[PDB]
């Protein structure tokens, strides 16, 4: 479960949050396939609540009403379609599931869901899985809200709503199977793995149980005995009973403190400064590598909806951005994640943006379609991160260095920083105030390389910079503290 199942050379999976099962088809068809990407995070498949105030927000895809696979991304066949062409390019699915909770307590009975399914939160009704009021943990949990109140108990927080969404008692036989019943319908349909939402409030052993559950991933496409990828969302900083490590025994885990401490790091807040990078990873007081599934922004973050509040970058930083995501996808630590999101009118009003919940772009609540531009850049208010150049080449990178180390670090204890993947590739970072120009040693082969990141290599010539590499594998590099992108990234395959 901790292994991606993404096949040779693909290092990297790409949240394409909100997106259509059509235009995920396509999109792995004419660009991820192509482009080298591993897989997908697709949002949730299964029927969920249609909310209409606010209208039609993101988060409502959070709030599930059956596990039919019916929602505003497309209906059953064009999901299975979808898994369908991607696998057969090579690029792998993975289910975001949905299976701590149902919808809110609040939510007023009727049909208002996303495929007509009638449903009663009040009664604890959900015919259409079926679940009754023996199905929840409202007789388990012990506050006097029947939410979660206190965060240092970890018996409430995995018993009680978290705010207000009703709590599965996981801890039933016949909940279990019905979930489970939901996931192996996907993996036989082809999913790779899944994202495990709201993990923190799930016991890892009732989550063990489910897995056990599992079947094989499907032998048509992948080799036998080939377990789902399990990455769980868990939020965990410092000082709370319960510690990511618990989880540890069911698959991978979100270290969320990654993208946080990036984002004070490339902010340079309270004082820190690149050159501390030099041990990033578990000395950071991370989880293990090999446990990590990593990222600089998630649907959640880049929002104000998760951890690490205001220090993450997202888009709308661009250039740190970039920067991030390329310092990420250049370290060995972890399996990364890269975010593709869409514009929302960000409206800030003492400090919070009150359209944080603001869905994906549509007209009259039908979601938009991908538009591709001439340029390559997409349309219809999405951003498609994945597409820029610098991050699409930085996903490539990974891909040529996966398996080198990590050496030849440089820094000039402050904000330029370089180190390289053995003798497959190279990065350089100029996040001081003032130009860099020096002469590292790059550990690479002599030769004439095109930097990645200000440009391409496009039959024998570079649309950017060039670096030169000597015989000793010496180079020189120039970055000025006013470049669009200020860091240099080549690799194995940029040589010319
Ligand atoms: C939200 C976050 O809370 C903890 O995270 C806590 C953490 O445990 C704690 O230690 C500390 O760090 O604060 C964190 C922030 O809450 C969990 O540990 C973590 O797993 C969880 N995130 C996952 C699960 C949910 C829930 O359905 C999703 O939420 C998403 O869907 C929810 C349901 O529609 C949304 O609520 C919405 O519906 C509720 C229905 O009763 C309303 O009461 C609520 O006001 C409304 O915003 C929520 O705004 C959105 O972010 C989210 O996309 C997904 O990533
Ligand atoms: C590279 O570009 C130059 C023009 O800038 C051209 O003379 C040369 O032949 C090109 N090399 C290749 C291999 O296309
Ligand atoms: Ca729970």
């Amino acid at each position: 479960q901790y292994s991606p199942n993404t096949q040779q050379g693909r290092t990297s999976i790409v949240h394409l949050f909100e997106w259509r099962w059509v235009d995920i088809a396509l999109e792995c068809e004419r660009y991820l396939a192509p482009k080298g990407f591993g897989g997908v995070q697709v949002s949730p498949p299964n029927e969920n609540v249609a909310i209409y105030n606010p209208f039609r927000p993101w988060w409502e895809r959070y709030q599930p009403v059956s596990y039919k696979l019916c929602t505003r991304s497309g209906n059953e066949d064009e999901f299975r379609n979808m898994v369908t062409r991607c696998n057969n390019v090579g690029v792998r699915i993975y289910v975001d599931a949905v299976i701590n909770h149902m919808c809110g307590n609040a939510v007023s009975a009727g049909t208002s869901s996303t495929c007509g399914s009638y449903f009663n939160p009040g009664s604890r009704d959900f015919p259409a899985v079926p679940y009754s009021g023996w199905d929840f943990n409202d007789g388990k949990c012990k506050t006097g809200s029947g939410d979660i109140e206190n965060y240092n108990d970890a018996t409430q927080v995995r018993d009680c709503r978290l705010t207000g969404l009703l709590d599965l008692a996981l801890e039933k036989d016949y909940v279990r199977s019905k979930i489970a019943e939901y996931m192996n319908h996907l993996i036989d349909i082809g999913v790779a793995g899944f994202r495990l939402d709201a993990s923190k409030h799930m016991w890892p052993g009732d989550i063990k149980a489910i897995l056990d559950k599992l079947h094989n991933l499907n032998s048509n496409w992948f080799p036998a005995g080939s377990k789902p990828f399990i990455y769980q969302e868990v939020i965990d900083l410092g000082g709370e009973p319960i510690k990511s490590s618990d989880y540890f025994g069911n698959g991978r885990v979100t270290e969320f403190k990654y993208g946080a401490k990036l984002g004070t790091v490339i902010r340079k807040w309270n004082g820190e400064k690149m050159s501390y990078l030099k041990n990033w990873g578990e000395g950071w007081g991370f989880v293990p590598s090999d446990r990590a599934l990593v990222f600089v922004d998630s649907h959640d973050n880049q929002r104000g909806h998760g951890a690490g509040g205001a220090s993450i970058l997202t888009f709308w930083d661009a250039r740190l951005y970039k920067m991030a995501v390329g310092f990420m996808l250049a370290h060995p630590y972890g399996f990364t994640r890269v975010m593709s999101s869409y514009r929302w009118p960000r409206q800030f009003q003492n400090g919070n943006d009150v359209n944080d919940w603001v869905g994906p772009p549509n007209n009259n609540g039908v979601i938009k379609e991908v538009t591709i531009n001439p340029d390559t850049t997409c349309g219809n208010d999405w951003v498609c991160e994945h597409r820029w150049r610098q991050i699409r080449n930085m996903v490539i990178f990974r891909n040529v260095v996966d398996g080198q180390p990590f050496t030849n670090w440089y820094d000039n204890g402050s904000n330029q920083v370089a180190f390289g993947r053995g003798n497959r590739g190279f990065i350089v970072f100029n996040n001081d105030d003032w130009s860099f120009s020096l002469t590292l040693q790059t550990g690479l082969p002599a030769g004439t390389y095109c930097d990645v990141i200000s440009g391409d290599k496009i039959n024998g010539n570079c649309t950017g910079i060039k670096i030169y590499v000597s015989d000793d594998g010496k180079a020189h590099f120039s970055i000025s503290n006013s470049a669009e992108d200020p860091f240099i990234a080549i690799h194995a395959e940029s040589k010319l």
